[PDB]
Parts: structure tokens; C-alpha cells; sequence
């Protein structure tokens, strides 16, 4: 929903924006 995708690296995001 940001960009293209959340969930390609939702672990990454996950800790980068808990």
C-alpha cells in the first residue's frame, strides 16, 4: 500500500516501523 509492497519484506518493515 506504500509503494508496491508490504508483505515481500514485511519482516524488515516490521521492525522498521513496529
Amino acid at each position: 500500500h506504500v509503494f508496491r509492497l508490504k508483505k515481500w519484506i514485511q519482516k524488515v518493515i516490521d521492525q522498521f516501523g513496529e
